[PDB]
């Protein structure tokens, strides 16, 4: 039993809720919140800009030190950093950016990072401002992630369409 409330069960291990991931993180304080990161950990907008804003820019400060030490992530890759006031940890995961022509096949590699964590609160990787079809992102999540994932979807119409078109 965990504290995730009001989720609609999609599969054995995948659950979904109409919620802003930022507000959901503040309420639940999960062990792991996933950020929809880019390779430079520049948290300007989307999930990343919103999470970072909720940390009062502490996520960005930490991220800049990470990049100065380690260099950029790979598309499809991830790193674990602090969750600040939102979660114990933040798993920064880089899905491909379709607007920049990045390989959509890398979306599966991106979701594989979730399997290193038993339970996660997460957005739909590569969706939103990253340019991919959210219905496809949900499908890849279900067919790749084996650990327990709680997906927060910001947009109500999108949440409704994601649920309705699933089985
Ligand atoms: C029109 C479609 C909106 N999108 C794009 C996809 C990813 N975005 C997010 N996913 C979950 N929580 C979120 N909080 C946010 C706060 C923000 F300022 C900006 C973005 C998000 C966000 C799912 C979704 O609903
Ligand atoms: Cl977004």
């Amino acid at each position: 039993v965990n504290s995730f409330s009001g989720y609609l069960k999609l599969t054995d291990n995948v659950y979904i809720k109409n919620a802003d991931i930022v507000e959901e993180a503040k309420k639940v304080k999960p062990t792991v919140v996933v950020n929809a990161a880019n390779v430079y950990l520049k948290h300007g907008g989307g999930v990343a800009g919103a999470l970072n804003k909720a940390t009062n820019n502490a996520m960005q400060v930490e991220s800049d030190d990470y990049i100065a030490t380690n260099g950029p992530l790979k598309v499809g890759g991830s790193c674990v950093l602090s969750g600040h006031n939102l979660a114990k940890h933040c798993l920064h995961v880089v899905g491909p950016n379709v607007n920049k022509g990045e390989d959509i096949q890398l979306l599966k590699s991106a979701y594989e990072n979730f399997n290193q964590h038993e339970v996660l609160l997460a957005p739909l990787l590569s969706a939103g401002i990253f340019g991919a079809d959210p219905i496809h992102s949900l499908r890849v999540c279900v067919d790749t992630v084996r650990t327990n994932v709680y997906l927060a979807v910001f947009d109500k119409n999108l949440y409704d369409k994601l649920v309705s078109s699933f089985l």
